Parts: C-alpha cells; structure tokens; sequence
C-alpha cells in the first residue's frame, strides 16, 4: 500500500506524484525546477526529433522521472534507498503506460558503467554534494565529465558552501569548480531549497551539443579563459562569461567582456556595406554570460601560423587586411585591437578580421594607425620596401594618418624613396621599442 | 517580574503560558503537540479513573506542565537551565491553584531516581538527542528503558538523523533504536520543528499497558520481530507493524503484514457458520501498524509443546485440527499455512488454529492438502494406521482431495488397508523429501 | 592488470613484452569503449551487455566475447575449460547447422590462448527472462509450440540442447521463440533427462493448469526409452483431446518436477 510505503520514507523529500495529499509534507515542492527541466527536455527532444531516454540520479520518490515518463520519456531513476526505490516502484504502477525504472544503487557505480548513447539526458540534482562530502573534489568532477561524456545533456542543481550547515564546510569554493572541465555549462536558474535563504544553482551542461534555448546543435570541437569557442559542422558559438568563479574576472573584466560581446552583435547584425562580415546565425546575453552564433570561416588564425612557423605571404596578408581596414574606415568604423590572434588567413594568404568586439564609432585615428606598424613588425626586421612604406608615413603631417592614407602608400611602395638613403631614420627605432 | 525573566532566557522555544504577548517570539507554537498529548492524557486518565501524576523532562519554559496542571494533572517539570525553571516558577505563581512543581536538574539523574508509581506518565519532547549527543545511544536505550519501567506511559519526540544539522550525525539510524526494547510502542503523529523541513515523530511508548486510542489495558507479559503479542487478564492484543526500522521489512513483507492483518479482522469479525472463533474486542490499522484485540485462548502453542518435549495425544490433536478444518472447508474457507506454530492445544488434547490471516476463500485444495502431510510427518516416520491412512488419499483422483476427505479417512484409518502390504510407496518418499 | 581496464567496454590481449629489467613481460591490451576490434571484423557497436561472457550489439551483429583467462578467482580450470568447449561447439555447430533448423548466420570466429569469439547476425526480440522479471506480457502456447518444434527439427537430425532456459531464449514480436545459446548443443537413457528438465522448464515458464498438466500426464505414461522430443511435440498438440490428469490417482509427476524446480 502507498501510504505504508511513504510513511517509511526517512524523508519526504519531494512531492508524491499524483499524490496531493503528501504535499504539505514534501521538503520541496518540485514545481519551480520541474517547469525548468520540461522546457529543456522539449529542447532537447524536438533537436533530436524523438522522445529521450532519460537518466535521474539520486531520484528519491521519482517525481521528476514520473513527470518526464508522463510527457513519453523513457526514464531510469537510480537511488541508494531501498525505501525511496519502494515509492517510485508503486508510483510506476500506478501508471502503468510510463515507460520507467527504478534501481537501488549508487551513483558512482552507475556512471563507472554507463554507455554512450544509453541516454540523452541525465538529471543530477542537489545529489553530487553527498559524494563530495564522501569522495572528494576531483572524483566527482570526473565523474561528471563521465556523464557529460555519454549523455547529450546534463542538469544539475549543485549546493554550495554558502549554505549554512557542517557539510557546506567541504564543498568548492564554487559549484562551478565541479563542471568547468566539461565543455558547454550555462546556469539557467536558481532554486530555495526551503533548508535556508541561499538558493542552489541549476547548470545545464554538455560535451557534445551547444544548448542555447535557440540554436541546439553538436559541436565537434571547442577551444579558449572566460570565452569559449564551439565549433559545428558551418557554425562557430563564441561563449562569453561575465560571472567567472573565484577572482578569475575584475568587475572592469566582466564589464569589457560584456561590452565587447554586445557590440560584436550590433556590429554583425548591422555591418557597413563595403564589408564582408560572417552571418549571425543566433545571440543572447544574460547576468552571467553572452553568446553569438556566426558562420565559420575558413583557414588558421595568425597567431597560430607564427608560432607554428609555417609559410606565409605578408604581402597578401597585409594589403588584404589593409584594404579591409580602409573599408571599413570609409564607413566611419575603426578596429582598435589588430593583432596576429584576431586575424585569419585562408589558403589563398588573405587575411580578415574575426573579433569585431574592439570595433569602433568614434588626433584619431593616429593611435592606431601607430599600433599596426608595430603589428606589421610583430608580422616579421623591416625589408625594403616596407620599411619605405612606413618612412612614407611618418613623413606624413599627423592629422593626414588615417587607414586610406595607409593602404594607399602600401599599394606604392615599390615606388616609394628609400628609406635608408634618409637620415632618416627614428620612426624605425620608435616602433622596434613598443613591440 | 515575567518580563525580565523571559528576556533572559537564552531562548524562547516555546510559547509563554497565559502570556501570548510573546506567541510571535516563541519558536515553536506548540498547539499541535499540545492537542495530541491532552487527548493522550483524557485517555489513560479516563483508564485510570483519576488525574494523573505527570512528569515533563526538559520542561523549558513549562508550556506542556502548565497546560496539563490546568486540566487538574499534578506535574513535575524539569529543566537544567535555571533560566527556564525561573520562568516556569514566576507562570505557576500566577496560577497558585495549578498542582505544579520546577526544579533544575539532569534528566539522566532525575531518571535514575525515580520509583514506580509517583508518576502515571511521562513526557520527553525534543530533549533525548542532546543526551544522546553526549552519552551515546546505550545508555539513552537504558534511561528510556527505566522511564517506561517505572511509568504508565510516555510520550517522546525525538529529532532524527534527517534533520540537517550537524548533530543529526551522532543520532542512531532511526529513532526507533532508542525504544524497540521497550514493550509497546506506535507513532502518534509528526511535527515541524521551524529548524528545517524534516518533522520528528512523536511516540507513545508504555512497558505496562496497551495503549490504543480504544482500548487502554494493563498486559501482564508480551512476545514477538515485526509482530508483538500482549497479553492481559483475558485478552491478547496482537500488534503488526508495517513500517519498520532499517532493512527489516521488504515493500514485500509490510505488504504481507498488512494484507495478513487485514484479512484476519474480516475473518473474525464474520465468522463462518460452524468455526468457532476467537471474539474480537478491538481493532484498526493506520500507515506504520495494524492491531486486533481478542479473547485469549487457553494452552500452549503446538510449537513449544514439540520443542519443550512435552507430552502430546497426536488422535487428538489432529481429529480435532481436522474436524475445524473440514468445517471450515465445508463454508468454503482454507487455511493456507497449517503449522505447530499457528496451532494451539488446550489441557484436553483438543487443538485449534489461531492465526487466520492465512485464511482464504478461494486443482484446489490439494497443495493444502499435501502440506498437511508434511505438517503430520513434522507432528511425529509414521506408523500404522497413520500411514495407512496417508497411503488411502494418495489412491484418490486428485480431484477429490479435500479436508472432508482427509477427516473422513481419518476417522476410518484403523480399517484401511496396510500400506506396507503394497507396492506401496512413493507417497513416503514424497512428503519424506519436503519436509 | 586487467583491473585497470575490466570497466572498459571491449578489452584483448594482443601481446607479452620482453623490458629487459627483469624475465617478467608486460602484456599488451587493446582496448575500446565504441568498436569490436578483432584482426577480422572491426566495427562499432552501439551497446554491450554481460562476467567472463561479454556481448556486444552492432546495427545487425551481435559479438559473442568469451573469456577463457580471467582475473583473480574468478574462474576456476574447470569453468576457463568450460567456457572454450562451449564456444568451439558453438563455432562448429553454427558454422555446419543441420538441415530442417534455421540458425543465426555466423559473421567471423576465432580463439586464442585467454579468450575466443563469434560475430553472428543479430536476432529480433527480448530475452524470455527478461520478459517473465520484467514481468511483461506472454503467449505460452506460441512460446512453447515453437521451441518445441525447433526442440523435435534438431533431434530428427540427432542434436540436443543440454540447457533450456528461459535466459537461452528469445521471444519475437509475433510471441515465437528460438534458442540462442548453442555451445549447449550435444550429439550423443537418452534423452530422458533433457525431457525431464524440460518439464521444470514448462513449469518455470508458469502451477500447470488444464491441458498443460495432462500434456506432462501422458508423458509420465509413457515408458521411458520412448521420452523424446519428437514424442513431448506430438503429445503437446494433441493436448486439449488427452484425458483429464486430475481425474487420475494421478498424481505423482506433479510433485517430482515440483520438487526440483
Ligand atoms: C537531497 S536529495 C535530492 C533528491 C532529488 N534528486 C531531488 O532533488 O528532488 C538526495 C537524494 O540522493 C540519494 N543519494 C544520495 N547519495 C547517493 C548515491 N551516492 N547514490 C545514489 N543515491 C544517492 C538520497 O537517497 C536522496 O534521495
Ligand atoms: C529543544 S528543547 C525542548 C523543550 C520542551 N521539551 C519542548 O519540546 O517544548 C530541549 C530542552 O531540554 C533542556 N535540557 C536539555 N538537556 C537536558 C538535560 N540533560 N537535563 C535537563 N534538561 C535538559 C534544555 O534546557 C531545553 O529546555
Ligand atoms: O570563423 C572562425 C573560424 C575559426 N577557425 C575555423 C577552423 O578551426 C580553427 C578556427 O576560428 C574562429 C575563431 C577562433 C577562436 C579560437 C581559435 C581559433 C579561431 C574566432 C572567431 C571565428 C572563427
Ligand atoms: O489466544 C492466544 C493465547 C496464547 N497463549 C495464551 C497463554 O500465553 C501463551 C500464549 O497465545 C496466542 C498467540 C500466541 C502468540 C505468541 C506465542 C504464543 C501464542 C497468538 C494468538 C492468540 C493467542
Ligand atoms: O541475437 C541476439 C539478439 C539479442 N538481443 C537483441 C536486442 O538486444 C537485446 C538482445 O541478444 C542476444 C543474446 C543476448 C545476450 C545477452 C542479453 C540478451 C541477449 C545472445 C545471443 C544472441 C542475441
Ligand atoms: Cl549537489
Ligand atoms: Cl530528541
Ligand atoms: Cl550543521
């Protein structure tokens, strides 16, 4: 009988499914996070265009397994109490159509033994505490990378240290410490856990798919440490965190990071004409974090080339980036960071901006006009005639430097005077002591 | 003056008697507890025909104690804070009449030093786990233990390792490690604490009486571990418990206790024409137990009769087992587990079952019939004309096996052909082999 | 050291290495959690199951991967010796089925020193265990009629199955059962015994109601060198127009089976 079978319980810890007469009794009501977990499940389930088998660990009375099995989940619910496996086992059969089990087992062992694909989507919630109470820090993250590694999705709802009890004592400094090894996380909300006034984060968490309430798709590899890069099969999501775990971000840091993010947006979504910028597939922003789906382009960052000193063509390089440049400034758009990782080079040795954060509106714009010489040193040092080009320039009354100015002398260079038949000669030290 | 004495209790846990001025500050209202223990204390005062002598162990600031010497109880209230019996003492002054005494004192000391009778019934609220937090579970079992022993009754709250504070770890498994070695024992209700989610359970516990809301009895002595036995000057109370601490019971097993006891109450309470059953004097069930009253049968259990080696008339034990059983079948009902230990015989040799909740109403009946054989063989193997009588069923078509049949060849076994005189035999070695 | 690796999905050894520190040679193990990795057949697979006997799921193969060298205790030289006659006689019985039975195509094989293994098409269906602990709804009859006339097709051509289990068969949608265990497969008061284990196995599979329990009734009448499956078949379809066993003495037969159940 259920009402021998809940009276057992050592907690009432969740509402009883379809059974009202237990809620006034239930530790949490179940409703806040349900609605969360839902909407995420129909995410999921509608990009992968299929019901999803799911996974609930450390399930208690079954409620949010019961409730997803409702909406045609296949749902595995494990737990170490034989009495909250007794509850679930008797609500299943109640209803009899939810496809759903039940197991008496631990945590650890289960995930030790899962497969990839067994399941799309694993529910962790207000669970992982106790084993890092028990086990420690570093097993518990592999164990969630594990269970990152074979699901599609994870949620969990984490407790923190700021809660007010003994255990509280043993946690991380930060609940992100226990996920920031997986690939994608993103909070998306937060819960009263009717123990204390502090709530406990909900992450949704994944080493396979960017899940972003509007653009769910895999990735098949991700790279940096407060932005992260997902690259599909034509898309590159750029994640941006505001809220970064321990002193990792400044409020200056947060601040620029969300600046930059939101003006990546309005410049892509809005480019000048003139100027070939990567299609904006999706964007959002929120108190933690940003993120702009683009095109992906072809080819290797700068950067990368350098260092992995393989071949290239400055010449190609430079007037491809210049004539961008210029573009750009004729439309009344300045970019004030050019450097060797902003760049990308494809196969043919042409070069385009990729971070559009540090472009600009508004002696200007000399300073950075300054900066690229020093950029086109960084690139190689000056050979003729390059180091023409720029004795050109610093011939140049100051108010006359400008992007078009540049690009123009670059075009001619060939023909420009030679610089070291010139006194000259400064400009070259001037430059060499920045750098 | 009240005000004074009531800002220097270091805490204000409970509501001030008569002075609700200070309901908003106490921690806990205690109207719900208040409500259960009065009705507990009307019943064993109706029982006993008097007001009772009630003991309040951790009294705090004497809401319980006062509210009982109200309804004319005679109360002793202890407390080791001095805080707390100063205000008990200043609320007792404005109410002279209140038969109610304060002293500071230990518990642990207190107990020791009581003497059987000075107190009818005893209360101890959410105090024990300090005492346990401090002495350990051992010698709380003893003190509880003594309480009983020298009471008519107790009632306990007691806090549970669920509770989320840091004291929680040294409690025991399940509170009720701290009284299963008491006699008598049922769950009366559970309350909030306002500490956290988790309610405690409130006991009633008695080593001296059968305590249930309708039936409130001395018993003389008490047996079993999931089924208790009481027995009084002519009754046996029969007590089950479904929910039962730690792995003790299966979902399985509280299942079967359940049905068993159920079925045992539609039973006797209408009795088949013809069977001569025990009365019933009270019964009900709720989540944790269930209990049957009945009157109690004269003998010995044929179990100890066997296994105390005494002296035993198997004709007459087992025509008169039979003649039940075949009266029984007649009105089509069977009784599923016939075994010494569910049999009782009188001083005449005359025996009957006594537990029915094995009863049942619907190739039947020949697996019964076949246990019976064994039940026979274990009661002695055989001799003639046992034997005989055996080997004249086992000739039947197995459609007409029955318990009219098998009383009827026992009747007749001294004129049945001798089984050894035939081939014979087998059926020996059948039964020979289940037993 | 297979400590280390038993929590992968798929493991064999592949070599021993002389280090030169010492005459001790470290093994050589490969490993994976995505694909069968044998010299013949490489393919993923997308689940795997059990603990010296591993199975491994693909779109249509299942690999049999038996352990012949285990860790630890775990296998005594009886129960290693065991494990390499079963799956030998499975190699060979599936690689030369008798005419008349329709056996699961054999995809590769092969056996070596600590471990052998057989690559097979995949069969359609649940388990029978799994559908009687799962509890999970069944037609006895069908499940029954079409072991047992599988059980007479290998006996006519002189095979048995020494182990019929409800975890030896599978169940198809349409409620038919096949064996899928035949390392159990032998050729030579036969077959009393395996009639006789069959009949735990009715019981199992249920406790006999009407005409189940006067199908194993005429059995029992039936002098014992003619027990044999071809008989158990044709008594069974005749079932419902065989006497009543309650009608007789009878009787007996019901509690022997009962008894080694
Ligand atoms: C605080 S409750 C949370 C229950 C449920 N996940 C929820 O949030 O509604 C923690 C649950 O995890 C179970 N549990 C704790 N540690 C476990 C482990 N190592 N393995 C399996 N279950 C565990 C407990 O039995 C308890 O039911
Ligand atoms: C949590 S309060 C409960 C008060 C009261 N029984 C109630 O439930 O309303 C515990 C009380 O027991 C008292 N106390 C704790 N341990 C004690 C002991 N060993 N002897 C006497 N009093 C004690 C404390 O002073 C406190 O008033
Ligand atoms: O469209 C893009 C294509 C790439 N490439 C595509 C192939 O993989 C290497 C990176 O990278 C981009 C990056 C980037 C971030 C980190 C490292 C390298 C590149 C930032 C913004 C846009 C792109
Ligand atoms: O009416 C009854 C009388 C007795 N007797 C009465 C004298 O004391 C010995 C037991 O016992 C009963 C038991 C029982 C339970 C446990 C042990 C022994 C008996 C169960 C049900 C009914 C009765
Ligand atoms: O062809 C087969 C198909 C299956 N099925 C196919 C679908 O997955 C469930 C198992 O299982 C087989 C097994 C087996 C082993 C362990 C568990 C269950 C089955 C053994 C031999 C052959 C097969
Ligand atoms: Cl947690
Ligand atoms: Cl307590
Ligand atoms: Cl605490």
């Amino acid at each position: 009988d259920l009402n021998t079978l809940v009276s057992e319980l050592p907690e009432i810890y969740q509402t009883i499914f379809g059974h009202p007469e237990w809620d006034g009794d239930a530790a949490r009501d179940c409703n806040q996070r349900l609605d969360l977990i839902t909407e995420q499940y129909d995410n999921l389930s509608r990009a992968l265009g299929r019901p999803l088998n799911v996974l609930d660990l450390g399930c208690a009375q079954g409620f949010f397994s019961l409730s997803l099995a409702s909406k045609g989940a296949t749902i595995v619910g494990i737990d170490f109490q034989q009495e909250n496996i007794n509850v679930c086992r008797a609500l299943a059969e109640e209803n009899p159509d939810f496809a759903a089990e039940f197991r008496v087992g631990r945590i650890e062992e289960v995930i030790a033994a899962l497969e990839e694909g067994e399941f799309d989507l694993a529910i962790g919630l207000s669970v992982f505490h106790h084993i890092v109470h028990l086990h420690g820090i570093d097993e518990v993250k592999r164990l969630l990378s594990r269970l990152a590694d074979v699901t599609q999705a994870v949620i969990l709802e984490l407790a923190v240290k700021e809660e007010p009890f003994y255990w509280g004592v043993s946690q991380p400094d930060d609940p992100r410490e226990l996920i920031e090894q997986c690939a994608f996380y993103r909070l998306i909300g937060e819960f009263d856990t009717h123990l204390s006034p502090v709530p406990r984060p909900m992450y949704l968490v994944s080493n396979h798919r960017v899940l972003i309430n509007d653009f769910n798709q895999p990735f098949q590899h991700w790279q940096n440490r407060s932005r992260r890069y997902f690259f599909g099969e034509d898309y590159v999501c750029k994640f941006f965190y505001y809220d970064m775990p321990h002193g990792i971000l400044t409020a200056e840091e947060s601040q620029r990071n969300k600046y930059e993010l939101h003006n990546e947006i309005k410049f892509l979504t809005q480019p000048p004409a003139g100027f070939d910028a990567p299609a904006v597939l999706a964007h959002g922003e929120n108190a933690q974090s940003g993120w702009l789906v683009m095109e992906k382009l072809p080819g290797r960052l700068l950067s990368d080339m350098l260092a992995a000193g393989e071949e290239i063509d400055r010449e190609k390089i430079l007037g491809s980036l210049l004539r961008s440049l210029a573009a750009l400034e004729k439309q009344g758009f300045w970019h004030d960071d050019v450097r060797p990782w902003n760049v990308m080079v494809d196969a043919r040795q042409h070069a385009r901006l990729i971070d559009f954060g540090s472009i600009v509106t508004t002696s200007w714009p000399t300073n950075l006009v300054q900066s690229f010489f020093v950029f086109v040193n960084e690139l190689f040092n000056l050979p003729q005639p390059w180091s023409n080009w720029l004795y050109a320039v610093w011939q140049e009354p100051v108010e006359r430097w400008n992007f078009v100015l540049l690009l123009a002398l670059f075009e001619k260079k060939a023909k420009l005077p030679s610089a070291e038949q010139q006194r000259g000669a400064t400009e070259q030290w001037i430059i060499a002591q920045e750098t």
